DNA sequence: ATGAGACGCTGGCGATTAGCTAATCGCCAGCGTCTCATCTTTATGCGCC
């Protein structure tokens, strides 16, 4: 999908972090940085879907 | 006593990939014999209810 809103999107210093190029971020990723997330979405920072969209990894990923 | 519902280039090319009767004409067609007998039938020729 074609999305610019801040819901899909992230600032990381490089785009080589994220895991795999074709999917929602590895779960290298999702299993180090739980905690700065939810830490995030107790501040009232991130929204519940842009969290939701973090944990989806977790979930199952992104199936066809 | 919250967390789902909303999902792509295809059509128009080439270019493979595959496959098929039909219309025209020519060629060329197993054949050789004899014996033996056997019957017919025909042409002509001869007769009155």
């Amino acid at each position: 999908l074609k999305d610019d809103s801040i819901d899909n999107k992230v600032l990381t210093r490089s785009d080589k972090n994220r895991g795999k190029s074709d999917n929602v971020p590895s779960e290298e990723v999702v299993k180090k940085m739980k905690n700065y997330w939810r830490q995030l979405l107790n501040a009232k920072l991130i929204t519940q879907r842009k969290f939701d969209n973090l944990t989806k990894a977790e979930r199952g990923g992104l199936s066809e």
